[PDB]
C-alpha cells in the first residue's frame, strides 16, 4: 500500500496482529536533517520528493549517551536505543488500522528519557496493538535530545533552545497536514507521553504555537513543574559556556562559539555534556527545556498559576514507586541485587546525593518529615523513606499540583495511581511499582498471550487501553461496558483519583496529602 503525502508518496508494510491487520509506516521524515549549519537550529521545512519513500523500517535514533550502568541486564538495556544513533534522526512512525479507517482518532506518543535519551523505535512503544484493538491511529516521532536538542543561548537563533520541543511541534504539524490521507481525523488528536515525554506534553499545553495542533493530552509520570523539567536562563547560559570551555570552543563572539561547536564530532559533544553541571544527581537534566521567548514566552510556573494554557481535558497519573529506580544509580547501600536495607546514616548520605545544592537545614527538614516512624523497628524504614522522598519530590507532588492548578480553570481532569508491579520484571521486588512500569500496559503488550504475562495483567491492560482510547475519542476515560468502577473527575476540593491494579479498582482521595504539602508549600522556600 502506497499513500500520497504533501511531500511525496510513501510505502508501508502489513502486520498480522491478533488475527487482523495493522498497516505500519516506520521512518517517514518530517524535517530537513539538522546537519552542518543546521545543528542547534530549529527544524527546517522538508522539501518534496518525486519518488516513493520506503517507510518500512525504523529510522536512526538521535545521538545520545547509552545507559551502561548494568551491561547485559535487560531491565536497563531494554531502554537503550535499538537503531543507529545519528544526527539525521527527525523521523516519525504511523500505525493505521486495516482496513483504512475513515475518520479515526489519533494518538501521538512522545517518549521520555530525561530529555537526554530515548527513541520511538523501542519495542514497548509499538503502536500496532492500539491500532488493532481500538482502531485508533498511533503516531510517534524522534526528537533531538541532550545538547543537540536543548543547547541554549537565549535570543541567538543559532542556538535558541528548545529544538527538541520544536521537533515535536513540527511532527504534530505533519499530522495536521497529512493524517487525513491515512484515514485519521486531524480534529481528534490526543498527545500522550511518559516522564520527560509527559513533561513535553504539558509544555505543549502552554506553548501557543502548539494550541491548534492537538485536542487533548495524557501525562504519565511527568509534568513541566517537576524540579527537573525546566532549566533557568542562568543555568542554560552557564552550561552552554561550560560546554564551550570543555571543547576548547570558548570565544567572545557567542555566534563564533556556536560555529565552533558545529565543527565538533557528534561524539565529542556527547562526551562533555555530562560535565557542564558542577554537582550532578541521577536526575540531572544537563540540557533541557528553557524559557526561550518563542516556545515558552514566560516561566511556566507563572503561566500555570495565571491560567495561560490550552483549555481542554487532561488525563494525569503516577506510579506507586516513582523514586525507587533512581536509588541504585548512586545512593550508598543500594543495589538491584540485594534488599538494600540502609541505615539512618546511609539515608542521610542518600539525601546529599539527590539534594546537592540544598542547604543543611533543607536536608534536616526532609529527614524530620520522612523519618517520624510509626514503627522504628522496621529495617526497611529508611530504604522506603528515601525512595518516597525521591518519588514525591520529583514526580508525584508536581503531577498533583499541575492537575489541581489545571482543573481550577474549569477543565475536566482525571488522575490515576498505577500500583501494579507486573509479573515479569527484572528489577527486584523492593523497588515496587517503578517509574516507567505502566508503559507496557498502556501500549497493550500484555494483550499478547505468548508474551509471558498473567491473565489478570491481560485484563488490566485491556481495561487501560479502553480507558485511554475512550479518553482520546470522547474526552472521558470510562470503561462503560464491563461493569467497571466509574472514573470521577478530579476537582480541587475533593481530589478523587482512580487506582489501577489487578485486584480492586478503587476511588480514593487526596493522594500523598501530607507529603505534598511539605514539598509544594514548605520546601521551595529553602
Ligand atoms: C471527521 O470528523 C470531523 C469532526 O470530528 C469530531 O468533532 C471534533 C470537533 C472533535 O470533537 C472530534 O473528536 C470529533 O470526532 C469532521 O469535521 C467537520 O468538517 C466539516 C467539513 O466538511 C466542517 O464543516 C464541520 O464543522 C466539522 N465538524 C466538527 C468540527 O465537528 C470532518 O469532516 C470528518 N471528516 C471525514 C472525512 O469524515
Ligand atoms: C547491597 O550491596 C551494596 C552494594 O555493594 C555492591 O553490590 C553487591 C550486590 C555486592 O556485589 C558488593 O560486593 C558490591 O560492592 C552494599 O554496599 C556496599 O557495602 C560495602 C561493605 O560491605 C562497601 O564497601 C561498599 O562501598 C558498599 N557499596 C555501596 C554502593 O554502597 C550493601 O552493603 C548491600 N546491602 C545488603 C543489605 O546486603
Ligand atoms: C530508561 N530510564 C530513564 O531514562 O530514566 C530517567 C533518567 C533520567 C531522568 C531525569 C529527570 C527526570 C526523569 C528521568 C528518567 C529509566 C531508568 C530507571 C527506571 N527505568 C529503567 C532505567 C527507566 C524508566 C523510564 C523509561 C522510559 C523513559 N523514562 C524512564
Ligand atoms: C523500495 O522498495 C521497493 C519494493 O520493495 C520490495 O518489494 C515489496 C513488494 C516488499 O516485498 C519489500 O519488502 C521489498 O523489498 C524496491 O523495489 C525499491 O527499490 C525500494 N527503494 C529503495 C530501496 O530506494
Ligand atoms: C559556571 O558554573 C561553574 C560551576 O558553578 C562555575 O565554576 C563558573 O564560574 C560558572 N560560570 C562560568 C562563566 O563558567
Ligand atoms: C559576531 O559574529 C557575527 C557573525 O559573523 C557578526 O555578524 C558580528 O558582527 C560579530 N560580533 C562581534 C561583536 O564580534
Ligand atoms: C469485557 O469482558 C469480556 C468478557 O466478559 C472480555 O472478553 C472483554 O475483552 C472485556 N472488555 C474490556 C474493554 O475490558
Ligand atoms: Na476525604
Amino acid at each position: 500500500i502506497i499513500i500520497a503525502t504533501k511531500n511525496g508518496k510513501v510505502r508501508g508494510m502489513q502486520l498480522t496482529v491478533f488475527g487482523g491487520t495493522v498497516t505500519a509506516f516506520l521512518g517517514i521524515p518530517y524535517a530537513q536533517p539538522p546537519l552542518g549549519r543546521l545543528r542547534f537550529k530549529k527544524p527546517q521545512s522538508l522539501t518534496k520528493w518525486s519518488d516513493i519513500w520506503n517507510a518500512t523500517k525504523y529510522a536512526n535514533s538521535c545521538c545520545q549517551n547509552i545507559d551502561q550502568s548494568f551491561p547485559g541486564f535487560h531491565g536497563s538495556e531494554m531502554w537503550n536505543p535499538n537503531t543507529d544513533l545519528s544526527e539525521d534522526c527527525l523521523y516519525l512512525n504511523v500505525w493505521i488500522p486495516a482496513p483504512k479507517p475513515k475518520n479515526a482518532t489519533v494518538l501521538i506518543w512522545i517518549y521520555g528519557g530525561g530529555f537526554q535519551t530515548g527513541t520511538s523505535s523501542l519495542h514497548v512503544y509499538d503502536g500496532k496493538f492500539l491500532a488493532r484493538v481500538e482502531r485508533v491511529i498511533v503516531v510517534s516521532m524522534n526528537y533531538r535530545v541532550g545538547a543537540l536538542g536543548f543547547l541554549a543561548l537565549p535570543g541567538n537563533p543559532e542556538a535558541p533552545g528548545n529544538m527538541g520541543l520544536f521537533d515535536q511541534q513540527l511532527a504534530l504539524q505533519w499530522v495536521q497536514k497529512n493524517i487525513a490521507a491515512f484515514g485519521g481525523n486531524p480534529k481528534s488528536v490526543t498527545l500522550f507521553g511518559e516522564s520527560a515525554g509527559a513533561a513535553s506534553v504539558s509544555l505543549h499545553l502552554l506553548s501557543p504555537g502548539s494550541h491548534s495542533l492537538f485536542t487533548r493530552a495524557i501525562l504519565q509520570s511527568g509534568s513541566f513543574n517537576a524540579p527537573w523539567a525546566v532549566t533557568s536562563l542562568y543555568e542554560a547560559r552557564n552550561r552552554t559556556l561550560n560546554l564551550a570551555k570543555l571543547t576548547g570552543c570558548s570565544r567572545e563572539n557567542e555566534t563564533e562559539i556556536i560555529k565552533c561547536l558545529r565543527n565538533k564530532d557528534p561524539q565529542e559533544i556527547l562526551l562533555n555534556e555530562a560535565f557542564v553541571v558542577p554537582y550532578g544527581t541521577p536526575l540531572s537534566v544537563n540540557f533541557g527545556p528553557t524559557v526561550d521567548g518563542d516556545f515558552l514566552t514566560d516561566m511556566p510556573d507563572i503561566l500555570l498559576e495565571l491560567g495561560q494554557f490550552k483549555k481542554t481535558q487532561i488525563l494525569v497519573g503516577v506510579n506507586k514507586d516513582e523514586g525507587t529506580a533512581f536509588l541504585v544509580y548512586g545512593a550508598p547501600g543500594f543495589s538491584k541485587d540485594n534488599n538494600s536495607i540502609i541505615t539512618r546514616k546511609e539515608f542521610q548520605e542518600g539525601l546529599k546525593i539527590f539534594f546537592p545544592g540544598v542547604s543543611e537545614f533543607g536536608k534536616e527538614s526532609i529527614l524530620f518529615h520522612y523519618t517520624d516512624w510509626v514503627d522504628d523497628q522496621r529495617p526497611e524504614n529508611y530504604r522506603e523513606a528515601l525512595g518516597d522522598v525521591v518519588g514525591d519530590y520529583n514526580f508525584i507532588c508536581p503531577a498533583l499540583e499541575f492537575t489541581k492548578k489545571f482543573s481550577e480553570w474549569g477543565n475536566n481532569a482525571f488522575f490515576y495511581y498505577f500500583e501494579h508491579r507486573s509479573s515479569k520484571l527484572p528489577w527486584p521486588e523492593w523497588m515496587g511499582v517503578m517509574h516507567g512500569y505502566e508503559i507496557e500496559f498502556v501500549f497493550g503488550l500484555p494483550l499478547e498471550r505468548r508474551d509471558q504475562y498473567t491473565k489478570a495483567e491481560e485484563i488490566l491492560s485491556r481495561s487501560i487501553v479502553k480507558r485511554w482510547a475512550n479518553f482520546a475519542k470522547y474526552g472521558n476515560p470510562q470503561e462503560t461496558q464491563n461493569q467497571s468502577t466509574s472514573w470521577p473527575v478530579f476537582k480541587s476540593t475533593e481530589q478523587k483519583y482512580l487506582t489501577l491494579n489487578t485486584e480492586s479498582t478503587r476511588i480514593m482521595t487526596k493522594l500523598r496529602a501530607q507529603q505534598c504539602r511539605f514539598w509544594t508549600s514548605f520546601f521551595p522556600k529553602v
